[PDB]
């Protein structure tokens, strides 16, 4: 249930495992062979942590289907000791001397496993086989052919992906090896009540502040109270929570900070917000979906640079070494579950009985309802604790208007309520075609999230014309008396092309489909939102409708600029935080 | 019926208005204000010779439904004059002094008109209005739709094309005026029988050989014979032909070359012969579909740097100043009308019923077949005397497996035999899909022209599995006793996208698609041909699936090499223009 | 003297400290400050490992004079307790609850420090100040204005490399915390002696052989022999060597080779060898200088992709985690030391008495002899142990022909020679303009290791010309009877800038510029690698002659290939490691 981020304390170790380590491909005939037993024979080398697909050569590499085997040795008594593993994408099997130890299905959030027991003296084999196959009983969802076809499923197995990013797999994230004492602090959960004219409850399971600069205060189920200093976006303040317990320390940033929503306000600190901001991906060259820590801090310049103050995390859970970074510098998070690819419109839908197949049939549908709900508690299991983060997103463009959509999203929208102890807005993001009247989210979600293309998939490149849509569409939200935000809105553009008169796929374009939009979104006062699609360029599937993957980045994926960039730069160094519609 | 291309002659003038004329878009209320009358007022410039569309700023320019206005002034008076307009794109009306003379449908081809009768003394007024109508009785076909639908018809009117290539239009060739005395010579025939062990019948219409340096030989309907020097590809020769009648001279360049097919050969003078080459454009920048010596003196330059030898005049008839210039140099071509777009299964078919379009409806369908054989009738009827030309292509991708194909096509085939004083080959271009069996070109085409996309859009980016479709089809084709030649193949590329493991839209990806093809081209000894396609990028309308045009060529617009390009001139280095197959 | 590289060992603890820090810009009132004992305020976050000149935006952040300072918080107690910093770009000063522990003058070799004595119970602080500031006293060096002058010096303080690289600085490397028993092994050193008609001498310092997959072996100042499987350049074939000393465990990978010199061949186990690679960096967007485990296993690939076997640490030495890696996978190496910028002819030599200043004039020259000294010792006693190194680089481009060239670098020669327990190869690589009778390497180094630009800086972009001065000055280095090798050719290359008839800066140069070099490198029998310059594009200092950096490499900084890629790719996959010369 409950995972901690393992740091150094004066009662617990941290030695990270990350290194080269022993590779090989499946190749079938593998698990019956008992590779898990024996080192590994033949075999290549593969950094961790890190997604294979892009570093080694070869298509057969990239698009392998199935498993892959890392292997490692390892070595050390008196304490609990205990395997944590960030992240393996998506579905992982941990040996250890030949004998299993842990599984997991969860792609993107971290599990953790005992270690005392079994383990041996010296120089014993860790084994750690990680498989990629994604299907209607998975998160993120894998189809049965192509997503863009509005190639062939045809001779060679494959996963053809419901989303439009590419499947980077692997021990995305790091391993790790911490140690506690038999008795341990297994979760932390702190609370705010402020008095805008600051007290901090405290659970704890199985305690000081401290301030920002280290200066100590007061002390000690708890409780607190102080004339405090406020978390506020570009403008962060985290105090420190150190928990003395059972000879056991374990050491908390923590933020103070209330959202809530009156109507068609967001109200951070009981002031009306604004989001300016992107939709982001782990996406980096080589690394793919692993963990980069400096992209993450660069990032993070780009975004104050560019005079951004949001994100959201689509379309999966981040790192907790991002999470984190975004609590020290201040940044807006909308964090989201690995619910992406609940939709069997994309593409052609399933055909079992020579009918489509709607999204939530019992028999032909998706099966993803119990797994759903184990995400949303093991996310917020982990970043309740992070004042960046003031709302959930439960899915990413799912069938939220098809029948079976309320009784699928309604019991994981009430987990989401049950579980955070701050009350935290929920959402989804909805897809194109999705009306005020017709979506599961108009009477469900606290906020409007949308994902728009008016001027690009939908009207390009007649600005007018989409322009009136738009507008339409827009007007027709607006009579639900809660916010609105866009989560998605872009158009491809391949960094130097250029014209004077402005077509599609130039920088012009891109610069003309923003300026439409934004036109529109000023126009209404429930709009508290604006996030573009994308930061920057990434990776997806290979399809005609995707230049090299996804093109419609303000940034390229080397993190370069596009003169979109910088439209946005001007526009948001004029519009605050606070106040831009009151 | 008959052109001949003016020249300074011992009779004739040739007075070129070319220049910066007098230009205004027509806002409807233009007839019936007579503009043709007065001088342009609130007018704008434009050069002639050129396509408006590119040179001025703006949508509502680039993108104008209806007439353009060209003006300009004229003075000089013993001599029949005449106005031979080279190509006016599509329809052209020319006033003088308000007074109508001439009409053409015709957006490619060459027309002129009486001068005498009418015109003044000095200082009267010429006016040219040119229309951009396309619909189902315009050859090239407009839609009611865009072409890449597999943006919503709506609202504003204007031209949706059925094909993929952009609508320029205007005084796209030059306007010249030439004189003639009251007798003159009208038409030249001049055909060759050659004894491969040399005699020329020369018909005229209302004479003296003169050997390629100069020096004069034989004299005199007509005939010649002499111990010649064969016009080959890429090792030229032209005599030279002094047609001394009615106190009138006109010089005619000839070169002695014989075509026929021999089964699954291709004979050039009696030899085995290959087409290395591409399927070209009228595109560059800005001048649109306007004519460009330069370009194409230099296009010729990279064609011999590459190694080629053929190309196919797609989708429309070239300048006569690039034919002649194909003489001079060795340039195998392969002439083609004004016939792409007739095909009504390109994106959505029309619906008039509720239900689909046949392509040859006789009620809701293509209504063409008229203007269709005027077309190949003033084509063959002006480069019936070049050497270059050694096959004639009916149209570019239509329906040729429909219902009503044959009987479309066969009296257009016909017409092609009749008219030829040569009996050159005639083909048509086959769209995707045809096979052997089902295409009206199986009985009808001497030769057999393919356009398919195994690995593109067809297949990729599975390359192998690619590869197995196009030899299923190839073999297919064997089996008619008939030459197959390749006029298009290819895939997008952007000039500087790459990667080591190849994916779609790279100069990698573009290479190996070409891999994968050639090698299959080689194993079947009836291909007589690989034309790729594009030579260049050039512009298309606004799609999804065009980023900023056809990226398909093998050099950028600008004339740039991308990687590819290089490998065909390796590839084509060490393929003979004779005898490759034997 | 000794460092070992840390690892899970049944003795060992290994506490990785990367992760985000705090970090703060000296303003020069910091050290009277004493920032060093409390805790950083108005503190910005930096990743560690990572060099900070691209993590933040701004000039001013970029290119900063001074010192930066890192903060960490740290906890833990029987064992021996140490510090190895991996490596710190420059100098270092390792604070700690106030009191200064180390000191470190060299940017890219490892040093530790003792931990027991002094450190707290818990929650005691670590500081790290970094300092920038290169001189005649740095390796590698800094000089008083550009390097390219063949930007007025002025105002600002700020460094002036003499080097065409840009000066990253930070922890460039990780920071970890290994334990020992107060008994520990300190180094371990191995030799062989190979009979090729296999014996392992192996002195320790304060032991069971193992077999590449595992099975355990001969055990026993020691000494081995068996049957032995050779380690090959791609074909690796790392043995295991278990160290059981004083309770404490450190296991050694290692590889049996043979190198020695005979006359003008180099000899890999007894057979005659050739390079075929680059010249590297360590170079990655945005880590600058720091570590990237991804890149360094993605290049590898690339490197077997391309069909290459060697490389150079140009011009610094490289992580141990690189190094290893390299033994892994079987790629030669060429050790190289910080002994860049030996040279004051670069850009305008400075001038003390109104006249130029030689390199080593004792009084106004460089002064760096003595840590050129400790650089060597800690190079080798480091990377003494690796397979891969088959070769030590005492410089890179230094006055290699001046007064006092000889006598700096003799003593540095005879210090290689005397602490490689293998007797290795070492060399210098020199300068344009160096010949063979004039350079001190001509009879000091074991091979001649030139870097020439025949064809760019000298003498482009007349081919022809430069081929002959490339020829002659290559015939005057053969009458050595040693080897010669290029460590360094190339010519700048924009990716993207075509034509095919080619001009300077575009991919067609690029590939004309090495087909005319390595036309005459296969003219002569002595020359025993090409080694391309450079392997991708890399960051450098502002100047007209850098357009954005060093772009003549092969692939770019997203290591997408460029055209010329693909030539060395099919040059080499037809030149074998092996017997190319013989």
């Amino acid at each position: 249930n409950a995972m901690l981020y393992p740091v150094l304390t004066q009662s617990r170790l941290l030695s990270d495992l990350s290194g080269v380590w022993d590779f090989k491909l499946d190749n079938g005939k593998g698990f019956e062979e008992k590779w898990y037993e024996k080192p590994l024979k033949d075999a290549d080398t593969m950094p961790v942590p890190a997604s294979y697909n892009d570093l080694k050569e070869g298509t057969d590499f990239r698009d392998h289907y199935g498993w892959v085997f890392y292997q490692r040795n390892i070595s050390v008594k008196s304490q609990r000791i205990v395997l944590r593993c960030a992240a393996v994408t998506h579905y992982a099997m941990i040996y250890l001397n030949g004998k299993l130890i842990c599984e997991h299905k969860g792609g993107f959030l971290p599990f953790e496993v005992e270690l005392n027991d079994d383990l041996q003296d010296g120089d014993n084999l860790l084994t750690i086989a990680v498989n990629n196959v994604i299907d209607y009983t998975t998160l993120p969802v894998g189809g049965k052919a192509n997503m863009m076809s509005g190639a062939g499923a045809s001779d060679k197995p494959q996963n053809n992906p419901n989303f439009d990013f590419f499947n980077y797999c692997g021990i995305t994230r790091p391993v790790k090896i911490y140690t506690t004492p038999e008795t341990y602090i297994n979760d932390i959960t702190v609370t705010a009540d402020i008095d805008f004219t600051a007290v901090l409850n405290y659970n704890v399971e199985i305690v000081e502040l401290f301030d920002e600069e280290g200066t100590k205060l007061s002390e000690t189920g708890t409780f607190e109270i102080s004339n405090v200093r406020l978390w506020q976006p570009l403008n962060a303040y985290l105090y420190k929570i150190k928990v003395t317990a059972g000879q056991d320390v374990y050491t908390l940033p923590y933020g103070v900070r209330s959202v809530r929503v009156d109507g068609t306000k967001f109200l951070i600190n009981e002031k009306p917000f604004y989001f300016k901001g992107y939709g982001k991906h782990e996406d980096t060259f080589p690394n793919g979906r692993g963990i980069n820590l400096p992209m993450n801090t660069k990032d993070i310049s780009i975004m104050k640079w560019q005079h951004a103050n949001s994100f959201r995390t689509s379309h999966y859970p981040y790192s907790e070494e991002m999470m984190r970074l975004c609590d020290e510098e201040g940044i807006v998070v909308i964090d989201e579950t690995t619910a992406v690819g609940v939709n069997l419109q994309f593409g052609g839908g399933a055909n079992f009985g020579g009918e489509r197949i709607g999204t939530f049939d019992k028999e032909h549908g998706v099966q993803t309802q119990e797994h759903h709900k184990d995400v949303i508690r093991d996310l917020i299991s982990r970043d309740k604790n992070h004042a960046c983060v003031v709302m959930w997103s439960i899915a990413n463009e799912p069938d939220s208007a098809a029948e079976g959509a309320y009784d699928y999203f309604k019991p994981l929208y009430d987990l989401a309520r049950e579980l955070d102890p701050q009350k935290r807005p929920c959402t989804l993001v909805s897809v194109q075609g999705t009306t005020a009247d017709t979506d599961c989210s108009s009477q469900l979600s606290d906020v409007i999230c949308l994902n728009r293309y008016y001027g690009w998939y939908f009207g390009g490149p007649d600005l007018e014309v989409s322009e009136i849509g738009l507008r339409k569409e827009l007007s027709d939200w607006g009579k639900l008396g809660k916010p609105v935000m866009f989560t998605e809105y872009g158009a491809d553009t391949v960094s130097g092309l250029h014209d004077t008169t402005s077509v599609m796929y130039t920088e012009e374009y891109q610069v003309e489909y923003y300026e439409m939009n934004n036109k529109v979104f000023d126009e209404f006062d429930f709009v508290v939102g604006e996030q573009a699609w994308n930061f920057a360029d990434f990776a997806t599937s290979q399809s005609l409708l995707r230049v090299q993957g996804n093109k419609k980045g303000l940034f390229t994926r080397d993190r370069k600029p596009k003169m979109v960039a910088h439209y946005f730069r001007n526009r948001w160094s004029t519009i605050p935080e606070f106040g831009y519609k009151t």
